[PDB]
């Protein structure tokens, strides 16, 4: 049965760029209602697929992804973010960025779009392609997971449903961009990359 | 574990309207390939399910909804059509037409209407709403079952996949449809029809 | 050239139900973005279409329907509320109502319902089925609007974006769909539907 | 004004991985159709836009994407094949396959995994990336065009849909893709890819 992992930080951690009511609501509001609504629904479908209903399983997709989805992405944006983060990645991480994208600016500018470009609730995502063994961006509609449903590794998400900024930035979703950078994890995100290489 | 159904009919019983190459190639092949890929999906399904991995689960919605929804809709499909088929329905059933489509002719253009309307793969439903109590036509894109996507009740499909057609009625899926009123039946129908009554 | 309507009442005439801060950045802000980018997007579409630029035009559809269905949605939202409205509606609507939902609580839950089920950004609407000729409930994802996506005529609708309500009601969006009812223009919803009966 | 261009040879140029009956209806029946629906519904467009109903451009946009993607698709498909084609791509078409997949055959079982996944109708396709100044494999649902929906440039692309090959093949998708890599026109595949470089 899944859990609501607690965070590595406390909730004012990641201020000014993120106040503490935003991390505070989506921490112990919105994660934990996707997990609480995650085993409701596995608990489901389990009783479904042992009376061999597709019918019934069919009809439980949607919340499913939806939940499942949001309990992924979401502990995945807490080890992303972190008190200590900010600046810029170094080593093998950073030669692969400049590598696939330019320059670590280039790279911002393209993460930073393909966020921006979201129409309606979905994340912006920096991921790691095994198939071409390099590093690819893509955007995901509201919870629906990279790797359920690209198969891309995640190694950095931004959350883009305006549960994640409205209360600050409001309509601005630039500004909540430029800021995130600030509190970026890219020791996480490194190792998330190194796990890829293998 | 899922099987396929036999044909309450020999593969030419429905002949001319639908020869018997396609009827057996409909069964033995398409069918029968959903079948075997339902029986997989839902194996590997229930091995994620048991580790509790999400990102697996939502990567086998795709092939369960497809295949899933193939076997749902094929199934039905066999006991729709017969070779005892054709008129048109009698009693309630005939009565609930006339009353939520003004006329079984009325309802026939609906049906066809929606079914011809589908760009791509699909298929063409007259339906039961439980909740509004009356009958409702609706269009399935791919395999997408009625029921577990729509909530409605299936009580006539008409498929409108090309492989349904193709190899008699080449592109004009609209002689498809006009000959397939000749083999429907109602007497299926009206039980489907009647058993949402209660 | 579409322009950005005024509102029927002052930002805080929907007090205490759905606050000032929220109508002034809902209107000045959203729906501002959304009537502009419209209109740059229509414009683009006039240029791609004299050239005969398929490809142009469809790479324009996405832009074109959320701006577009933003315009719409927004437009119909405002005119749906009012400082002297809520309770319930007098006349043929209610007794439509009564008919196609069984009464007017058991129209709320429903419309409360698939308002509150939408997954990500969207819109819950009461609209009217043209073809069945009676009402029927639907919800929208992002800023598809209602009749341009599924033909049914708008009625009522019910923003469901976190926009909508966060800076008042944060996550909790039952406690926003609750006091909505208090400011229903069902004048307004009435005459709607009334256009309808042509 | 659309209009339906001449194959570069005849019906039968392309036997026996094509037969002639279906080049004969894919083209004059399948192709011409999409044409005059893409040229009626521009028409349709142009006045919609003209009086500024955003409703009727919006309802138009799935017959636009479908029709107008059915032209671009199938006009492409036709100059990527030839009677005197087949084999392996010369020149750097060839490392930029060896150097984006590995080698052609790597690269022919991706696309044809690719083109055999596609649940439903769609195309499969070998396509390039401006942004990556790569390769890259994409698959795309009913007539969706690949440049209009994804920004890919369209290089070479495999028609799934069950009327490309159902007349011969049957349900046999797999022994349609083996057989048509011994008609791909790499010249036109590789004067696709050259203008890329631009
Ligand atoms: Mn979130
Ligand atoms: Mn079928
Ligand atoms: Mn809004
Ligand atoms: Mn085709």
């Amino acid at each position: 049965k899944h859990s609501l992992p607690d965070l590595p930080y406390d909730y004012g951690a990641l201020e000014p760029h993120i106040n503490a009511q935003i991390m505070q609501l989506h921490h112990s509001k919105h994660h934990a209602a996707y997990v609480n609504n995650l085993n409701v629904t596995e608990e489901k479908y389990q009783e479904a697929l042992a009376k061999g209903d597709v019918t019934a399983q069919i009809a439980l997709q949607p919340a499913l992804k939806f939940n499942g989805g949001g309990h992924i992405n979401h502990s995945i944006f807490w080890t992303n973010l972190s008190p200590n983060g900010g600046g810029e990645p170094k080593g093998e991480l950073l030669e692969a960025i400049k590598r696939d994208f330019g320059s670590f600016d280039k790279f911002k500018e393209k993460l930073t779009a393909a966020s921006v470009g979201v129409q309606g609730s979905g994340w912006g995502w920096l991921g790691f392609n095994k198939e071409r063994g390099h590093l690819q961006i893509a955007a995901c509609p509201n919870q629906d997971p990279l790797q359920g449903t690209t198969g891309l590794i995640p190694l950095l998400g931004i959350d883009v449903w305006e549960h994640a900024y409205y209360l600050q930035y409001k309509n601005v979703r630039p500004d909540y961009l430029k800021a995130i950078w600030n509190v970026i994890n890219w020791e996480n995100v490194t190792e998330r990359y190194m796990a890829c290489k293998k």
